[PDB]
């Protein structure tokens, strides 16, 4: 079977979806998205968990999907209405968000009020060390390629670590033209690109270090860090808690301190919190998780087509794989994984574990990235985890940025 | 705390009210993602202590049709009174439309309707007891048009905003689609026509379970997992694609008849039944997958249907005693075509005219209830479903084609 279909019937849908391209003909809408992501995600996602090479463990299904589906855009091999179609899903629909959303409540409602605020005191000083280990060794290779270190903060370290697309580059090419007063484009077009880059690289070392993980048991652990009604209830509150940090972030606490709070790092405080209140019965609280795991377990080869279209631009990466960047970025992204490494294993966490949600998920490209990389460690569960260091995270990286820019100038 | 347990959608009334509250502050502070995630969050939520109220009111409940109704109208009435934001309607507007959750729901909805049925049950059914439903549609279009000329009003309404309607698979399969074929094919505001469509169609609802009751009076006088739900929405949304291909490329009108995708869906997902080429497992899916719609979003997609589909004036004037006389006939006429197509087919005139006939002009499932249980038929359950569901995609087809060729 081909995604839980017999081939026969697979090729029913497979032979529609050619129909539609080839005459021409695709609702630029959820159905004809979904409809093509859907077909076009099982495929690559069963070829990709069969290759030998191609595949290892959890990675080789949605990577497949991921860099296939780039391709197809990059080789123009989607048409205008079917790349207008997912990215209605992915964007203007967003369903990115709403998969996100899915995924924190699931996670955060399923687990002990207790062991809640266990973590997240020694989780941001990881997060910490995993950037100054960014921050050494790219100055370490930057030197080594004779850069000067203002360049490797500001071009290269700053921007990975940043909260992505949105959240770093955004918004440090604002803080970069405050500071220096030169051209926004002329910083975000290069930031961009290489943080495109090292989010690849992310994504690689995540499935690295899943490997290593299942090899060398005492460093990982094995995804641990340290009716339709209710169902339907899950849904409600992972949109409603989204709701509610979203009129947070936006109108009534937009930033604690020097530090700007993500809609996306409030929902995760608002729905601990929610679990913490016990509001929800435990039948509900379920049904948080069961909706979870229908994301997480069947639209996650949807989302990964999706993923590889919006979200990887590989014309742009193309313009910036000179080797220099290229080496350099990936150094730097070494740079966290044992930065979070040591940072967690201090603290009380598994290194594999920490070098992911505290190094990996800081250097790749926030949401998007969070998801292409833990589903490359099968670790989709740490969702909740990810997003606090693309979101709060990020959220340091500005302000360090705003620190570090100055002094340059 | 005896009352803190009170559900609302499935939440105890203090979960309900963090996320009513959490609405208030969005609609407060006017911060909404105009999205699918800031649409269904409000819609959720509306429609989910409307859909209560309008569930627990008795008379409104069992006779107007409860809670999709009272969502519906009450959604329009926010909107009418302005309580809605320009952002709010904006965001309700974006998945029903821009993002199109209406279609995506049809769609899930006609698979699922389609694909449960047994495929045996499904050709059997063809031979028999479907033309004995044709033949109650033609009945009650004869009489409606008769009806309709002595009204003083014109063949192509009294098919459009009143025979077909009643037809219809109900509400959320047969008022909500016909309207979009409404618009695809006369190019007219769906308002329009659904103001119109779901107030007549109540009525007849109501007749429909009257008669029951008559029909009875006068028989005794006269002697397993989440996969195959995904997949059953790979289909859903495939088998829409497919139909949508044909009717803009391929096959976009038969004759001088224009044959609407949806149309064209109903036939593919019922070849694709009849071919077995879904497993039992996976035709259940697609089931399930269209409970979770029907059950859950259902009171989601009102609460959209009351913004856009939904002009309160029209519904207003529908409710003449005109009407009223227009769509009972229409029923009757529905019960005399399936009794005649029945007896002819080997089946009984009152069970036929109850399955064929009044199970056809009610609001679909929810009026299935409704009918048999009035007239003491409750296991004809399988047969109702037949015609409510295998029937109420007939009757888009039918439309698609009465449509075109009376524009
Ligand atoms: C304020 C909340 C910060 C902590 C959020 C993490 C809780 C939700 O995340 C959970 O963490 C658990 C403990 O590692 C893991 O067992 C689960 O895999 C994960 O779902
Ligand atoms: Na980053
Ligand atoms: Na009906």
């Amino acid at each position: 079977k081909i995604f839980g279909m017999p081939l026969p019937l697979y090729a029913f849908a497979l032979i529609t979806l050619l129909l539609s391209h080839f005459y021409n003909a695709l609702p630029t809408d959820i159905v004809g998205g979904f409809a093509i992501m859907f077909i076009i995600g099982a495929i690559f996602g069963e070829i990709g968990k069969r290759l030998p090479i191609f595949n290892k463990y959890i990675g080789g299904a949605p990577v497949m999907i991921f860099l296939v589906a780039a391709y197809f855009v990059y080789a123009g091999i989607f048409t205008q209405k079917e790349i207008d179609a997912i990215s209605n899903v992915m964007d203007k629909s967003n369903f990115l968000n709403l998969f996100i959303a899915v995924l924190i409540t699931g996670a955060i409602l399923s687990v002990n009020r207790r062991l809640l605020l266990k973590s997240l005191l020694g989780y941001i000083p990881t997060i910490l060390m995993g950037i100054v280990g960014a921050s050494i060794f790219g100055i370490a290779i930057g030197l080594v390629f004779g850069i000067p270190v203002d360049r490797i903060m500001m071009l290269y370290v700053l921007p990975i670590m940043g909260g992505g697309n949105g959240a770093g580059a955004v918004p440090l090419s604002e803080i970069y033209h405050s500071v220096t007063g030169r051209s926004r484009e002329e910083y975000y077009s290069t930031a961009i690109a290489i943080l495109t880059i090292a989010n690849i690289f992310a994504i690689v070392f995540a499935a690295v270090l899943d490997i290593i993980g299942k090899k060398h048991t005492w460093l990982s652990g094995e995804g641990e860090l340290v009716t339709h009604r209710e169902t339907a209830v899950g849904l409600v509150l992972s949109t409603t808690c989204f709701l509610l940090a979203y009129v947070v972030a936006k109108k009534i606490l937009p930033s604690i301190g020097g530090v700007a709070i993500h809609y996306f790092a409030w929902m995760v405080l608002i729905v601990a919190a929610l679990n913490a209140s016990g509001l929800c019965s435990p039948e509900i609280k379920a049904g948080a998780k069961r909706l979870s795991d229908f994301f997480s377990k069947q639209l996650l080869w949807v989302l990964m087509v999706g993923v590889g279209v919006c979200y990887t631009d590989l014309q742009e990466i193309i313009n910036a794989i000179t080797f220099a960047n290229v080496v350099i970025a990936a150094i730097i992204v070494i740079g966290a994984v044992l930065g979070a490494a040591i940072g967690g294993w201090l603290m009380g966490f598994f290194p594999i574990e920490s070098a992911i949600t505290a190094g990996l998920c800081m250097a790749n490209r926030g949401g998007s990235g969070d998801l292409e990389v833990l589903s490359a460690c099968n670790r989709m569960n740490l969702i909740s985890y990810a997003q606090i260091s693309s979101r709060l995270g990020g959220g340091i990286v500005l302000v360090i940025a705003s620190i570090v820019f100055g002094m340059m100038i």
